[PDB]
């Protein structure tokens, strides 16, 4: 007689589906009831976009799911499940565009967008009191994010210093793709700053770190300071040494997500089945144009939710659901090898017992 509530997922692979079917029995386990049994259904990512998308509706949407879990585009998924408002809770992924406030509108996640690296990049200008900065961004929607959120943050008896606060005294931007980045660095060259604040994809990253190089601006004086993104993979093999860029905390570990993710599900659907008028989300696909009526409420529920006990840290989302309070490692390339100076704990810098080697140091 229990009401069986299947939550979805869409998973990298068999093991992590394995955490999911655990996570739900946790779940189940954590919440005592008979009105209803939480189940798991699961499938990995299909090799393609169009497939995909036909997998959400065949495998998910046909099961009833009252939302889906995704690792990581989870796009095809967001906008399918979307599509009826079955809310989408993207694990991993990062890119800033899932946070827009006019698309997308059915995701959130446990994780904060590229764009919330400002926060702590904002905390370091603060700490070394850098208050002059030059912000170079790819201009595309990624990068522009990452502009807009560091502007925001920068935008009696007792006395005050009352400095003027730190500023940007340049954002330059570039073309996506573009090779040759000459130009642009010189332009930054001509001012007076030295702090180099970056955004950029791993590939952009590359072509910025070789045009400073040429320039002879990444040495003593120098100060660079990027996100995850400028220090992964390829853009490494480049990166002058005494950079410093930022690894989300557990924003890797899809394990970690998957569990704290059920929780707040689960949480959130106890929640909803005490209200009154609640409806099933859709049976399947196939001409099927109704939207999922409770669908738009649950998620409101959701992202309203709160997970103290969170193995990734406290669990809060904001108003765009995006995960709050995200802790970041603040990595020092030393020797070609990153190393840990302290970490972002989700409002402060905490720095350790490592010593910074800033650029030629
Ligand atoms: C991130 O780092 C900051 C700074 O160390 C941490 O904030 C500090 O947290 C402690 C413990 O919660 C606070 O102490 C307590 O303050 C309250 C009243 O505000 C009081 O009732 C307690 O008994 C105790 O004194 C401390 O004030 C606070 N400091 C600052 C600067 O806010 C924070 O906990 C760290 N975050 C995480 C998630 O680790
Ligand atoms: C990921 O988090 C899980 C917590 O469920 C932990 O058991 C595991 O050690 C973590 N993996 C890594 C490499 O951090
Ligand atoms: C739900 O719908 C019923 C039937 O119209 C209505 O009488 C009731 O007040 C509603 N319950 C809530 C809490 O909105
Ligand atoms: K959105």
């Amino acid at each position: 007689d229990p009401k069986i509530v299947n939550i979805g997922a869409v998973l990298s692979t068999k093991k992590h589906e394995q955490i999911f079917r655990e996570a739900v029995n946790q779940a189940n386990k954590r919440h005592f009831t008979r009105k209803i049994q939480l189940q798991a259904t699961s499938v990995t990512h299909r090799p393609n976009a169009i497939q995909m998308a036909l997998s959400v509706c065949e495998d998910l949407i046909s099961s009833q799911v009252y939302a889906i879990l995704v690792s990581h585009t989870p796009t095809p998924i967001s906008y399918t499940a979307g599509f009826y408002r079955i809310p989408v809770i993207g694990l991993t992924t990062r890119m800033s565009i899932y946070s827009d406030k006019s698309i997308h509108l059915s995701f959130l996640r446990t994780v904060p967008p590229y764009s919330h690296q400002a926060l702590v990049w904002f905390e370091m200008m603060r700490l070394f009191n850098w208050n002059h900065v030059i912000l170079i961004v790819s201009d595309d929607h990624e990068g522009r994010a990452a502009q807009k959120k560091l502007e925001t943050l920068l935008e009696d008896q007792l006395s005050y210093d009352n400095k003027r606060g730190p500023k940007a005294d340049k954002v330059l931007q570039f073309e996506p793709g573009t090779k040759n980045l000459t130009a642009l660095l010189l332009e930054a060259k001509e001012l007076e700053a030295r702090v180099i604040i970056l955004s950029a994809s791993e590939d952009d990253a590359t072509a910025v770190y070789k045009s400073a190089a040429m320039l002879d601006m990444t040495g003593a004086g120098y100060v660079w300071l990027v996100g995850e993104r400028e220090i992964s993979g390829s853009a490494l093999r480049y990166a002058p040494d005494g950079i410093i860029g930022l690894q989300l905390i557990n924003g890797k570990n899809e394990s970690a997500h998957i569990s704290d993710a059920v929780a707040v599900v689960a949480q959130a659907i106890h929640e909803l089945f005490e209200m009154e008028n609640i409806t099933d989300p859709p049976r399947g696909c196939v001409g099927n144009t109704n939207i999922w009526k409770t669908g738009p409420l649950f998620k409101r529920v959701l992202m309203s939710s709160k997970y103290p006990d969170g193995v990734t840290g406290r669990i809060e989302f904001n108003e765009d659901g995006d995960r709050k309070f995200a802790q970041y490692s603040i990595m020092n390339l030393q020797n070609r090898k990153l190393v840990q100076v302290g970490i972002f704990n989700g409002s402060y810098i905490i720095q350790n017992d490592r010593k910074i080697i800033w650029p030629g140091g």
